[PDB]
């Protein structure tokens, strides 16, 4: 079923915090690339850029918790 129960939201928050290794408050594009490598992805510049742009409503090169949460809500 599509949905984020509190437990999933907690997991997403923990993951977010971890991926924000810098502790910037936002995951930098590079940290997101590292995260995607941790997720076992194969980055491709154009796809990465476009996906990042879609998620990056406001975070301007970084991804805020809410933006990351939105991504996670969409992708699961």
């Amino acid at each position: 079923r599509v949905g984020l129960t509190e437990e999933q939201k907690q997991e997403i928050r923990e993951a977010f915090d971890l991926f924000d290794t810098d502790g910037s408050g936002t995951i930098d594009a590079k940290e997101l690339k590292v995260a995607m490598r941790a997720l076992g992805f194969e980055p491709k510049k154009e796809e990465i850029k476009k996906m990042i742009s879609e998620i990056d409503k406001d975070g301007s090169g970084t991804i805020d918790f809410e933006e990351f949460l939105t991504m996670m809500t969409a992708k699961m």
